[PDB]
């Protein structure tokens, strides 16, 4: 057969999201919210705002050291920088934005480590920092593997 869904799209931007905390992942899935670092929030905010609803901003979530990605969410709002403090495991994050989780499933890094990022020194996508952006052609490949994995 054939799945040409992801291969056919031109307006979308995709970021890696890294979390020290499994609790933060669970809270994000439960309440459809996230918060990054100050520089990560700014990165995500500018991408969401310049997208102006013409395509999705996708977030590929992985807990540091866990060996897998744990799912996919779409950015659903700009960043509100002045929100209740301390709602995450550490009180290091300032602000909040809405997300919508699309896929909650564990995908081993082995499934994705062949895909490399030309904007990050050709390193495997699985070796990315928080809010590392993924070029769209590599992102289509990552999304297809994630959706296919069983």
């Amino acid at each position: 057969g054939e799945n040409l869904y992801f291969q056919h799209m031109k307006h979308g931007r995709v970021f890696i999201i890294k979390s020290y905390s499994e609790d933060d992942i669970h809270r994000s899935i439960k309440y459809n919210i996230w918060c990054s670092t100050e520089h990560g929030n700014k990165r995500l905010d500018a991408a969401y705002r310049s997208m102006n609803g013409k395509g999705p901003v996708y977030l590929l979530f992985s807990v540091n050291g866990s060996g897998h990605f744990c799912g996919v969410a779409e950015m659903k709002s700009a960043v509100d920088y002045n929100t209740c403090a301390g709602v995450w495991s550490q009180d290091k994050w300032k602000g909040r934005f809405d997300v919508r989780w699309i896929f909650v499933k564990d995908v081993p890094n082995s499934q994705l480590r062949h895909i490399r990022l030309e904007n990050n020194e050709n390193k495997p996508v699985t070796n990315s920092r928080d809010t590392q952006e993924v070029p769209l052609e590599k992102a289509k490949q990552v999304l297809k593997i994630i959706a296919s994995y069983k």
